[PDB]
């Protein structure tokens, strides 16, 4: 007997009710702009999948960001484009402005709205309790939206959160790993950065859903309030689950494994050991106590659960007491 199937608790059938063109990205036809509308100004960074530039649209003098893609399978470019187009205009989702073909490498380039990013070295030095609650709530808006639109981001981490702090403006970026959720579909578990991988990825449980993003969000929250980056600091994918188990305990892990009849890689036998579930107080000290509260710890505990089905949804997270003062402030 194999693993027990699983279904998302919410937004389970949203893609089923769509025309197939919404989610059948392999059949998407790309609408191309004119690369001659743009001039590159300077390089902002480079990754395994792209090089990123600041640019100017010389037809309207607008600043934009240009992501020149490295060679990748055409269906993965179509996937990112289709998801960006489907989510465009949603709260705190980066806006795809144009798609052009780089004359040099003949590769596609995505053109995004510019965000005046805040120097985060200063941001983290003066970060307040209220700042963290406010921006977490802004991220939850983007996640509830994309989940409600049938999409898992699958790469939630601080690097993919742009913040213009002067204007309290936040954007969730890099949708190149995002996928459409379909009930019963088995997904690739080699997604997300190591430190933010959910337990379902680490034990190779492929029938996962939106709740994967909620684990990653809990990892980000823990690093913020405890000022410990990364929070779960594994040496490799195997050790990453050991680091989680030393905090969440091994009992709930084996309860999770048994519930879904997951066949655990035999490497884990001699490294997981036996660990109690720790109390969050052991990460609190004089340098982070101003960011930690009973509300923050209650919220954090309800995100970081082995069982993906028992994690808060994005909308449930937004209703947590941790956000009460943010919610009433936004009512104005
Ligand atoms: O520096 C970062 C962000 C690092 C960071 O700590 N965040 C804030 C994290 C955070 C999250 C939650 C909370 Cl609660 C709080 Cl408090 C803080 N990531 C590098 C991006 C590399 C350059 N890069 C790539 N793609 C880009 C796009 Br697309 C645009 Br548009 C723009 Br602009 C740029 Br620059 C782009
Ligand atoms: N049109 C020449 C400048 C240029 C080169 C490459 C790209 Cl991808 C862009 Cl948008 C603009």
């Amino acid at each position: 007997s194999g693993p027990v199937p699983s279904r998302a608790r919410v937004y389970t059938d949203v893609n089923t009710h769509r025309p197939r063109e919404y989610w059948d990205y392999e059949s998407h036809v790309v609408e191309w702009g004119n690369q001659d509308d743009y001039q590159l100004v300077r390089k902002l960074g480079r990754g395994k999948y792209s090089e990123v530039f600041e640019a100017i649209n010389i037809t309207n003098n607008e600043k934009v960001v240009v992501k020149i893609l490295k060679p990748v399978k055409k269906k993965k470019i179509k996937r990112e484009i289709k998801i960006l187009e489907n989510l465009r205009g949603g709260p705190n989702i980066i806006t795809l402005a144009d798609i052009v073909k780089d004359p040099v490498s003949r590769t596609p380039a995505l053109v995004f709205e510019h965000v005046n990013n805040t120097d985060f070295k200063q941001l983290y030095q003066t970060l307040t309790d209220y700042d963290i609650r406010f921006y977490m709530y802004e991220i939850l808006k983007a996640l509830d939206y994309c989940h409600s639109m049938g999409i898992m981001h699958r790469d939630v981490k601080p690097h993919n959160v742009m913040i213009d702090h002067e204007h309290r403006k936040l954007r969730l970026i890099d949708w190149g790993l995002a996928e459409f959720y379909h009930p019963g579909q088995e997904y690739n578990v080699r997604v997300a950065s190591r430190y933010f991988k959910g337990p379902e990825l680490l034990v190779d449980y492929q029938m996962y859903d939106y709740s994967l993003d909620m684990w990653s969000l809990g990892c980000m929250l823990a690093s913020m309030i405890f000022r410990k980056e990364p929070f779960f600091h594994g040496h490799d994918n195997y050790d990453q689950l050991v680091r989680i188990a030393k905090v969440l305990g091994t009992e709930d892990l084996y309860d999770y494994i048994d519930k879904y009849n997951i066949e655990l890689d035999p490497r884990f036998n001699d490294i997981l050991g036996r660990h109690s579930r720790k109390r969050w107080e052991r990460f609190v000290h004089s340098e982070n106590q101003h960011l930690v509260s009973p509300e923050a710890l209650d919220f954090l505990d309800k995100l970081l659960r082995y069982d993906h089905q028992s994690r808060l949804t994005a909308r449930e997270a937004m209703e947590h007491p941790y956000f009460y003062t943010v919610v009433k402030d936004q009512a104005r």
